[PDB]
């Protein structure tokens, strides 16, 4: 059995990553059909980064100012348009490795695998999720722009993330493939801090069910609690308010293990007021909120007795 | 910034995964050139994992019994050989997606990425480590046999693991691509179990070294201690004794850092009693030992792989 933080096979995405260069700046781009997507701050320099006028920079730019590299073969740019905060570079040849894809703007709390890239080549793949403050706790260095996040459903690659910047607190912020940012962020050089990062309550509960399958059944309580008793009382270290939509998707995990959704919420009420003197849970020490209820069933193909 | 447990881009490996079927059992196989590698226990139906004669079943079974299937086209096997504990099938045509591969055997302590596959189709990829007891705490389900572990240098894929079975204790055991098991395990399912597991000391120091490279500073101090006395507490606790070569491997981690290898020993001997009076230690308030120093520099630099 076992349970680990897995990521989707990044193979289908590697075939779409290319290198985009504009002047002295070099970052990654997503090659889909005959269009190359990348963050729009590639056409900017250091002097004009205080308050860039992308409309002015885009028009005054040229097609040959962009140097798109697909591995070692250079791609010819025939047109350039801007959609919000992502740049669309139209090329002459379509990407033969284009997989069936879609653009999905995920909500804060959902997970997705990221493919970190540098100079158009993939470096690594990891799983993560958007924090409540519309940020991600990924790992990026200089030249990581263009690193996309994605999920794979059946066989279609649902892109959702497009890395742009890194907050001074260490976290990262990005957009979707349509160019809309995630959170109160804008791509310009100004005093821009992150926000209050709480905790994904629903993910924590799901992570508990994942542990119950692989042994670890010593954190079950027999005193369910209501809604306000889990919010106005169980919010000492900031936890996202659980809604009646979370218990809907937690059904399969509840009918599988046998622990009611409301009953599992009482388990956290005991751990959030005490903790452990050294007793580990599944694998980690602090509650992991990086596993959605869909990730658990995805990796714990258990049967739900009825 | 940021430090995640990344896995290698599995693209070059996904193109080598096929579905091997013999009789009624179907497990995964690695298609490299015109040879398909898969566990030897594919020729053994679910009624022979006790003491079956393999060289007798191999010469008895012909080529029509096997059924190798790629993405959508079925292959044709010609020669079937058994090397140690891997069933080699010499197919008709060679895999056009064959990368510059390489069969290497890793000793307990090194890390590698695992590509989980079912029915010849990848499903997930994660990063793990070879435990001191010659096992891995991976995530596998029924039908995952044949899934391989690999490392990438740049253009070369270093295969090092092939899943064969799961032990009753939850961990998983397998072989290299030469067919030799990791540890005193056998393919015939008996009452075999893994030994006592220990924590990799060199990997914890390499991980604690990245914490400083990132910016986390609160558990640091300076109480020098040479290579003599630290082994006392390392063996009394549940840790692998820090050998002499482990110090030389941490060399490059001290060049672009300046901290002495013997300096971090004072910070580790104190975080094993008082608990976590601070909690935040690069995320996850516990000792992580699945970061080999060779992979800590690659994530703190930007080493890409094609």
């Amino acid at each position: 059995s076992g349970f680990r933080k897995m990521a989707f096979p990044s193979g289908k995405v590697e075939g779409c990553m290319v290198q985009v260069t504009c002047g002295t700046t070099t970052l990654n781009g997503l090659w889909l059909d005959d269009v190359v997507y990348c963050p729009r701050h590639v056409i900017c320099t250091s002097e004009d980064m205080l308050n860039p006028n992308y409309e002015d920079l885009l028009i005054r730019a040229s097609n040959h100012n962009f140097l798109v590299q697909a591995g070692n073969v250079q791609l010819r740019v025939i047109g350039h348009s801007m959609q919000n905060c992502v740049l669309k570079l139209k090329v002459d040849t379509a990407n033969p490795k284009t997989p069936k894809y879609k653009f999905v703007r995920i909500q804060p709390g959902q997970t997705f695998s990221v493919l970190a890239c540098y100079n158009g080549s993939p470096s690594g793949v990891y799983q993560c999720a958007m924090r409540p403050n519309f940020t991600i706790k990924g790992s990026f260095l200089n030249g990581s722009c263009g690193s996309v996040g994605f999920n794979i459903d059946y066989d279609c690659v649902s892109f959702c993330y497009m890395h742009h910047m890194e907050l001074p607190t260490g976290v990262h912020a990005g957009t979707d493939l349509e160019g809309n940012f995630y959170g109160p962020f804008v791509d310009r050089q100004t005093a821009q801090a992150a926000g209050t990062d709480t905790t994904i309550t629903v993910n924590v509960l799901a992570w508990l069910y994942a542990a119950v399958i692989n042994g670890d059944r010593w954190f079950l309580n027999r005193f369910t609690t209501t809604l306000n008793d889990f919010n106005l009382v169980a919010m000492k270290y900031n936890y996202e308010p659980l809604t009646q939509d979370h218990v809907d998707i937690l059904g399969p995990l509840s009918a599988q293990t046998g622990i009611a959704v409301l009953d599992m919420c009482a388990s956290l009420k005991e751990l959030l007021q005490n903790g452990m003197n050294g007793r580990t849970i599944l694998g980690s020490a602090l509650l992991e909120d990086e596993f959605t209820p869909f990730d658990v069933v995805r990796q714990c193909s258990g049967v739900t007795f009825q």
